[PDB]
């Protein structure tokens, strides 16, 4: 099952998803938040 070789860094927060990394936690996870689905559904209208 995908097991190759494919990443690569001993970080304590990259965003796999790009290949970023953050000091922090809270860092990573609101930018984790481009990498993912963002639609207007609560109370913002875009
Ligand atoms: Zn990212």
């Amino acid at each position: 099952g995908s097991s190759g070789s494919s990443g690569t860094g001993e970080k304590p927060y990259k965003c796999n998803e790009c290949g970023k990394v953050f000091t922090q936690n809270s860092h990573l996870a609101n930018h984790q938040r481009i990498h993912t689905g963002v639609k207007p559904s609560g109370p913002s209208s875009g």
